């Protein structure tokens, strides 16, 4: 365990469940919910993680960590993104079927979850080692 690991966690299970696209997430991406929900989550999991790394400096590779650490927040902030997206392009539907974007959602949040996914386990290698 780890707390900013716990945090990064929680966003990474609600984002989970955002992918499934199920009927309650569909509602919830018309309103600002969901974005406003991964907005908290993403400030929990970054709150942690610096307070993390200045109690590791208790115990390059700085900006190698500080950067990753970017890499991230980006990441977590591009999914906003294509989701605000999404709100978006269904109003431009004006009640039309919107299946066929979901279909592209769910194929391009797959893609920006994968490098959220792998950034996290390259920021946990460097930390692993900044570790001790």
């Amino acid at each position: 365990g780890q707390r900013w690991e716990l945090a990064l966690g929680r966003f990474w299970d609600y984002l989970r469940w955002v992918q499934t696209l199920s009927e309650q997430v569909q509602e919830e991406l018309l309103s600002s919910q969901v974005t406003q929900e991964l907005r908290a989550l993403m400030d929990e999991t970054m709150k942690e993680l610096k307070a993390y790394k200045s109690e590791l400096e208790e115990q390059r590779l700085s900006k190698e960590l500080q950067a990753a650490q970017a890499r991230l927040g980006a990441d977590m902030e591009d999914v906003c993104g294509r989701l605000v997206q999404y709100r978006g392009e269904v109003q431009a539907m004006l009640g039309q079927s919107t299946e066929e974007l979901r279909v592209r959602l769910a194929s391009h949040l797959r893609k920006l979850r994968k490098r959220l996914l792998r950034d996290a386990d390259d920021l946990q290698k460097r930390l692993a080692v900044y570790q001790a």
